[PDB]
């Protein structure tokens, strides 16, 4: 009767050393290689991933899609002392997994989940979630977002000079609206990281843009 999501969530519970991180990762990764595939980021794109978190050390991350937990894992383990993840998930089911995830990893102090559509999550952070401004935003949600849910980060003025914004899937599925965005808008300082898609020896990257305010 298992969902997918939860066959991952039983592959690491029975593989994985309860309390490591690092262990929960490489359980995923094996389980969605040898067994069944699975859109979490991945190792190849999570090595580019965990370079970022550790050039900028965010105190504040926001994540937009969560699934399994998989990139939830991989950068709260790198978050500093009092560093916090907010993490958003519109699907009830996903957003239960994550949170058992983050338990078995021994990391769910450093996170939060959020459960909603990232489109009306976003306008309540300030309000609700005491957001003053984030310091890094990882966009793995569903592509037709990105470009709406960054121009609503800027209007609810949740962006400040050096937020760093992290796209996952810039070339597969793609992202061209996104990209002709940060590309184009003196607002962003951009670089492309070309990579794998998770589990698979097609093309795929993230994009870094950094937001230079006004
Ligand atoms: N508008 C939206 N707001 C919040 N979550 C969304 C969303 N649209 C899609 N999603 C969710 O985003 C997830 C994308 S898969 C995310 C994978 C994850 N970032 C990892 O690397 O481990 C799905 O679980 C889906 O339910
Ligand atoms: O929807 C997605 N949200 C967040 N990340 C995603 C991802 O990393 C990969 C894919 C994907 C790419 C190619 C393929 F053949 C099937 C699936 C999707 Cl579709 C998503
Ligand atoms: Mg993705």
């Amino acid at each position: 009767g298992d969902t997918k999501e939860q066959r991952i969530l039983r592959y690491v519970q029975q593989n994985a050393k309860p309390g490591d991180p690092q262990s929960v990762l490489e359980a995923i990764d094996t389980y969605c290689t040898q067994k069944e595939w699975a859109m979490n980021v991945g190792d190849a794109k999570g090595q580019i991933m965990d370079a970022v978190i550790r050039e900028y050390s965010p105190s504040l991350v926001l994540e937009l899609g969560a699934y399994c937990g998989y990139s939830a894992v991989r950068m709260a383990r790198l978050l500093q002392p009092g560093a916090r993840l907010l993490t958003m998930e519109i699907n009830p089911d996903c957003a239960a997994i994550t949170q058992q995830m983050l338990n078995f990893a021994g990391l769910q102090d450093k996170v939060t989940i959020l459960n909603g559509a990232s489109q009306d999550l976003i306008p309540q952070l300030k309000k609700k979630y005491d957001v003053d401004t984030l310091d890094m935003v990882f966009l793995d949600h569903w592509k037709d977002r990105y470009l709406p849910d960054t121009l609503l980060l800027e209007k609810c003025g949740l962006l400040r000079k050096g937020t760093v914004l992290l796209a996952d899937n810039v070339i597969v599925p793609g992202t061209p609206d996104f990209l002709a965005y940060v590309r184009g808008s003196s607002s962003f300082e951009c670089t492309h990281y070309s990579s794998y898609l998770e589990y698979m020896k097609v093309v795929d990257g993230l994009e870094k843009a950094i937001y230079q305010g006004p």
